[PDB]
């Protein structure tokens, strides 16, 4: 798939307000994604644990990830289609050594846009959510793509 340059300046323009504050972001994102499929809370050996999203948001490591994860995403979306190296490593770690299915690819994808519409109603109208979509559907494209040759696709 191909993004048109519109599309990525609407994804740019709602990005650029999520690195505002990109920790809250981050944690909203993961507790979104842990209540509404609490199977992926699994693949964390590190916060498993946590019973409750009053846990979660005190968590300093669950906040630590939610950094490091939206970083990675960030500059994957700033690239604008042109990810191969960065996806790479990604790809690699993820298909091998945390085993994520692209299906939990689609459920965090889906708490994105969740947070994104609450947080940015007015950034985050009909056509900008498409071209998110359109974005984080071409990135999980790829990444399977990639899960495949590296002998994994799930
Ligand atoms: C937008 C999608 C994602 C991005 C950009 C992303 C990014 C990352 C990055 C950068 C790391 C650290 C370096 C590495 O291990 O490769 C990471 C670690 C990890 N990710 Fe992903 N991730 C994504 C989705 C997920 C999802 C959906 C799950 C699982 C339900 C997952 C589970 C984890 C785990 C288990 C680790 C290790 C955490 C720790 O113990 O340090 N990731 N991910």
């Amino acid at each position: 798939m191909v993004l048109s340059e519109g599309e990525w300046q609407l994804v740019l323009h709602v990005w650029a307000k999520v690195e505002a504050d990109v920790a809250g972001h981050g944690q909203d994102i993961l507790i979104r994604l842990f209540k509404s499929h609490p199977e992926t809370l699994e693949k964390f050996d590190r916060f498993k644990h946590l019973k409750t999203e009053a846990e979660m948001k005190a968590s300093e490591d669950l906040k630590k990830h939610g950094v490091t994860l939206l970083t990675a995403l960030g500059a994957i979306l700033k690239k604008k289609g042109h990810h191969e190296a960065e996806l790479k490593p990604l790809a690699q770690s993820h298909a091998t050594k945390h085993k994520i299915p692209i299906k939990y690819l689609e459920f965090i994808s889906e708490a994105i846009i969740h947070v994104l519409h609450s947080r940015h109603p007015g950034n985050f109208g009909a056509d900008a959510q498409g071209a998110m979509n359109k974005a984080l559907e071409l990135f999980r494209k790829d990444i399977a793509a990639k899960y495949k040759e590296l002998g994994y696709q799930g």
